[PDB]
């Protein structure tokens, strides 16, 4: 009873965020989304649509160039593709309304798709199908906790986004060595000691930025076990096993150059992002290499990025200490810290492999500063909970003393968005400082439920445009690292378009207004509204604001047409 309510939560969530692609990257760029009743609607039932009272929402229908057509009932039109299905999904053909069970829907619709694409992959299907299995797991293991749980801590923030990536084809797809997920998954509240190796300090590449290259090291892993002329390093288990297996750490291992600890490291929870470690009331989380397939992208530190990495920090720091007037009141977590390790003798593409092995970050563990019982990660804040319902709404009627009316949750919306649309575009325009403000790139920080911060981090896909951001780095770096970081100004706008509106703010609106769609259009137009703002606030011109206040359609990234070609597509502006 907990295990099948448990499976068919799992699957309505994850498909759910199978159509939230189709819609977003399919339907409405291409054309394929009406809000229009079918018709001839036998196959589907009253209940389906019709309440007892009205219909349940509004119809949408979409028809797929294989004659495939989709039915489902949704809360609102949105331009965006964001909004609440209030029904299962129906599908025909030929005709004949059908609710397929979970697998042969996904297969039906994954072949929709495939034929708009012209391409077929029959690994995206079994990613689908064991991400959909995993998140059935999840639901099992934490679905007797109050649901509101996830946003009460911050560990629990990273450890309950149980669902993933809202618009994914397959969020909780994790491709181990034939190791299990549990020991690693952090909504399996997983904790390790972090594998560790003794390695001479000759071969070491260290990074630093307000701190000794000791300091970096320790921040890692306690020193005290290291020979003279040795230190040691830390990794993740998975990724120490996978280390251990290539024949020249073998060598390395049996020639005694450098030695296999065991899981003797600090002891640590893997966040959202699986390779980034938290530990509690220490200085820094750790992020560390990990060459294993997580949402279809290998986690490798490229030695190009751990240089950049550096050189960012660095940046941030420059820009917050002498140029805070114009960074819209950017708070942002520090990565002061970078080890690498390869043999001092060790050719270039030797070298290269083991420091992309044995690469790690240091990030400033924000909630020194922030206290973890006020930080929230904003991907776990404006998510689903274990009884599919926004954990936002409970948290804030917890903090409020009272169920939160309209007005108050449009005072709660206006102080959450100017955090985060000042900061990223302050950024961009004063300073070509190109952020990635996704939602697991984004931390609410709050005092008894009201926006304080939004804490912004993750240096690694933070680049700098050509006609201006470029100009922080010095001539005198590797070109490797240069074009690493080099973004051109519309590449840039394109990404931060996808991240700000449609990543992020779409989903802080839908979720703020479950059951409320009628705040939709008067939160997004607070947007255009927060827009027209910063625009008089800004050292530097800026068309591309002009463009989207104005009504351009917005670039919209895509996680199921570049699974099966084709990364961009554009949806209307929601204002
Ligand atoms: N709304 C979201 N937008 C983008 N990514 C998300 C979202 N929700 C969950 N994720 C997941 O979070 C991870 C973010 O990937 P990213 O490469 O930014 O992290 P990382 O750089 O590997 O680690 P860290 O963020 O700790 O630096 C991905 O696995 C992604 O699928
Ligand atoms: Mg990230």
């Amino acid at each position: 009873n907990h295990d099948v309510l448990s499976r068919m939560i799992s699957e309505k969530a994850a498909l759910h965020g199978l159509l939230n692609c189709l819609i977003k990257e399919f339907a409405i760029p291409e054309g394929y989304l009406r809000y229009e009743w079918p018709d001839e609607m036998k196959g589907i039932p009253p209940g389906a649509y019709f309440d007892g009272a009205d219909w349940k929402g509004i119809p949408m229908m979409i028809g797929l160039p294989d004659q495939l057509q989709l039915f489902v009932m949704v809360d609102r039109r949105d331009t965006f593709g964001s909004q609440h299905y209030l029904s299962d999904v129906y599908l025909r053909q030929a005709g004949d309304w059908q609710c397929p069970d979970f697998e042969p829907l996904v297969a039906r619709l994954l072949a929709a798709c495939e034929h708009i694409a012209g391409r077929k992959n029959p690994e995206l299907y079994e990613q689908i199908l064991q991400s959909q299995r995993l998140v059935s797991a999840i639901v099992s293991h934490n679905g007797r906790q109050r649901a509101d749980a996830p946003l009460q801590h911050y560990l629990q923030s990273e450890q309950g986004l149980w669902f993933g990536h809202p618009s994914h084809p397959a969020p909780k797809a994790r491709l181990w060595p034939a190791l299990g997920q549990e020991q690693w998954a952090p909504e399996f509240q997983a904790r390790a000691a972090l594998h560790q190796f003794e390695v001479p300090v000759d071969g070491l590449h260290i990074g630093a930025n307000g701190l000794t290259p000791q300091q970096v090291l320790d921040g890692f892993a306690d020193q005290q076990p290291a020979s003279p002329g040795h230190a040691i390093i830390c990794m993740h288990p998975v990724q120490a096993q996978l280390f251990m297996q290539d024949a020249r750490v073998q060598q390395l291992l049996r020639d005694n150059v450098i030695r296999d600890l065991g899981q003797s490291g600090r002891v640590a929870s893997p966040t959202a992002s699986i390779r980034t470690w938290f530990i509690d009331d220490h200085d820094y989380f750790i992020k560390g290499s990990l060459n294993v397939r997580i949402t279809n992208c290998v986690r490798k530190n490229a030695w190009y990025e751990l240089e950049s990495t550096v050189l960012i920090d660095r940046l941030f720091r420059q820009l917050l200490d002498q140029h805070a007037d114009t960074l819209g009141g950017l708070v942002a977590a520090a990565e002061p810290g970078v080890v690498s390790w390869s043999p001092a003798a060790a050719g270039e593409l030797d070298s290269h492999w083991f420091r992309e092995q044995t690469g790690g970050i240091l990030r400033e563990n924000f909630c020194r500063r922030t206290g973890a019982e006020r930080s929230i990660m904003a991907g776990t804040l404006f998510a689903r909970g274990v009884d599919l319902q926004p954990m936002i709404q409970t948290f804030l009627r917890t903090h409020y003393g009272e169920a939160l009316d309209d007005n108050a949750l449009l005072y709660w919306f206006d102080d959450y968005q100017t955090r985060l649309l000042r900061p990223v575009l302050s950024l961009f325009f004063n300073h070509g400082v190109v952020m990635e403000p996704h939602l697991q790139n984004s931390v609410l920080v709050h005092q008894q439920g009201r926006p304080q911060q939004v804490l912004l981090r993750d240096f690694e896909g933070v680049k700098l445009t050509d006609d201006l951001g470029i100009r922080y780095i010095d001539d005198d770096i590797h070109p490797r690292v240069r074009q690493s970081l080099l973004y051109s100004r519309e590449q840039g706008w394109n990404r931060i378009m996808y991240c700000l509106f449609i990543n992020h703010l779409s989903e802080t609106i839908l979720a703020l207004s479950q059951g409320r769609p009628q705040l939709a259009p008067l939160m997004w137009r607070r947007v255009q509204q927060q827009l027209r703002a910063i625009q008089g606030e800004l050292k530097q011109p800026s068309p591309e604001l002009d463009a989207l206040i104005a009504g351009h359609p917005v670039a919209c990234k895509t996680n199921l047409k570049v699974r099966l070609a084709a990364s961009y597509v554009r949806l209307p502006s929601p204002w």
